[PDB]
């Protein structure tokens, strides 16, 4: 099955999955100097006040903080978006050194991490079935740099070492994403993918221009996750990201002049 390793990891997922291959995958390089400014895209809104965590899972990949979104809770609109999507669950990758781990790049510049808050446009009802749309989903993409510490974050690496392996899960209620916001929503966006199979081209991406600084020592201890089930052979989460995709034909716009 899928993975991140030499016999399974991405050059291999498009023998299952063959939109690997298709005219919008992501990640991508962000070259900025290619990347135009558009004045039209209205103000983006990252309404996060009502966010309501559930619970945290390895699910062999990565892990997941997961949310209840059978209401408007957490939702994210403006910007390229029409209408409101949902917050699901967030995730991360991360590299084994700091100098990889984003899947985005910038100017090919790799981040040691990358944040994915995965929403749903809810016009089609569930998560289900925004996944059959072109329009489905909006990821904000935040990337994580090596120096101080992000208090924010405190809570998820604390709650890691009872997560170790893969199929298990902890409760994660009353966890407030808003700590994991950087000061400026100025993005870059653009129409692309799912990073991980099935691949799947839902995605407006919005991946926010600053980066959050974490500490070492919280990098470090995502690197200490398995990929690997309780009782099998320790395999480090680790370079679970997916290098930049062809940009093919499409066009990369700036909130920001
Ligand atoms: N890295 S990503 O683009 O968020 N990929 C994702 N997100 C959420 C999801 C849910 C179900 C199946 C696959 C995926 N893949
Ligand atoms: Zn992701």
């Amino acid at each position: 099955h899928w993975g991140y390793g030499k016999h399974n990891g991405p050059e291999h997922w498009h023998k299952d999955f063959p939109i690997a291959k298709g005219e919008r995958q992501s990640p991508v390089d962000i070259d900025t100097h290619t990347a135009k400014y558009d004045p039209s895209l209205k103000p983006l809104s990252v309404s996060y006040d009502q966010a309501t965590s559930l619970r945290i899972l390895n699910n062999g990949h990565a892990f997941n903080v997961e949310f209840d979104d059978s209401q408007d809770k957490a939702v994210l609109k403006g910007g390229p978006l029409d209408g409101t999507y949902r917050l699901i669950q967030f995730h991360f990758h991360w590299g084994s050194l700091d100098g990889q781990g984003s899947e985005h790049t910038v100017d090919k510049k790799k981040y040691a991490a990358e944040l994915h808050l995965v929403h749903w446009n809810t016009k089609y009802g569930d998560f289900g079935k925004a996944v059959q749309q072109p329009d489905g989903l909006a990821v904000l993409g935040i990337f994580l740099k090596v120096g101080s510490a992000k208090p924010g974050l405190q809570k998820v690496v604390d709650v890691l070492d009872s997560i170790k392996t893969k199929g298990k899960s902890a409760d994660f209620t009353n966890f407030d994403p808003r700590g994991l916001l950087p000061e400026s929503l100025d993005y870059w966006t653009y129409p692309g993918s799912l990073t991980t199979p099935p691949l799947l081209e839902c995605v407006t991406w919005i991946v926010l221009k600053e980066p959050i600084s974490v500490s070492s020592e919280q990098v470090l201890k995502f690197r200490k996750l398995n990929f690997n089930g309780e009782g099998e052979p320790e395999e480090l989460m680790v370079d679970n990201w997916r290098p930049a995709q062809p940009l093919k034909n499409r066009q990369i716009k700036a909130s920001f002049k």
